[PDB]
């Protein structure tokens, strides 16, 4: 089971960039770091109150209003933080999390035969697990691990900046500080697949939600049929 040294430095920050502030014209500062211990319920409410009811899965599946769904995300997240993977963007000058992205690495060993309580969650889940299965991405790499993800959050007063952007393009540092070659991950929707392909991300395996219900009648997604799902990978270093 694929662990992270201790030996990096933690919390760690990998990248810095400037984007307009709250406010004004103004630039500012802003880093994307190690998501630190003491957060880790702050980064799951942020999860709950903004990407479980803005993407485009979620929102088709109506998860951010069901409770039993809502608790099968939230323990797969709780389960993932300890791995001390997961990224957080901070605004300088402020410990308000502006996004949050709960990362860990898929390893070539894992069954990936999660059991969830909804069957909201359980199709959500078995819908990505299909198209990463798909996609390939251990036998086409030649590799054992890599970084993968299960949702990026920005919070909406922070929109338009190129924040999912640059969470995403921190995943290059963290993964040569511990020795990832590649991060791979299912990007839901269009902005988060243009942030995706911005940073330098590859389509892998690309297929609607409309076909995805041709797949297996579970794969339904009332209202975004003919949006795409799509795989995509980075080799990093």
């Amino acid at each position: 089971k694929w662990t992270r040294s201790v030996k990096v430095p933690f919390p760690s920050v990998w990248h810095r960039f400037q984007a307009k502030d709250l406010t004004s014209q103004q630039l500012v500062w802003y880093r994307v770091q190690d998501l630190p211990e003491d957060r880790f319920e702050d980064a799951i409410r942020h999860m709950c109150d903004y990407f479980a009811r803005d993407e485009l899965m979620n929102q088709a599946k109506g998860l951010a209003k069901d409770l039993v769904a809502m608790g099968d995300v939230v323990a797969l997240w709780k389960a993932m933080l300890p791995d001390r993977m997961s990224l957080v963007c901070f605004r300088e000058g402020s410990d308000e999390i502006v996004g949050v992205n709960i990362l860990d690495v898929a390893s070539r060993s894992d069954k990936d035969n999660a059991q969830f309580n909804s069957a909201i969650f359980q199709a959500i889940y078995d819908t990505i697990e299909y198209v990463s299965h798909q996609a390939n991405i251990f036998d086409r790499y030649n590799v054992d691990h890599y970084l993968n993800a299960m949702g990026l959050s920005v919070d909406p007063k922070y929109r338009g900046r190129g924040i999912a952007t640059e969470i995403l393009r921190a995943r290059i540092p963290l993964c040569r500080a511990v020795g990832l070659k590649l991060s791979a991950t299912c990007f839901t929707g269009p902005n988060s697949q243009t942030a995706a392909t911005r940073v330098g991300f590859q389509e892998d395996f690309t297929i609607t939600y409309g076909e995805l219900a041709r797949v297996d009648q579970r794969f339904n997604y009332p209202g975004i049929e003919e949006n795409f799902c799509k795989y995509m990978s980075l080799r990093v270093d």
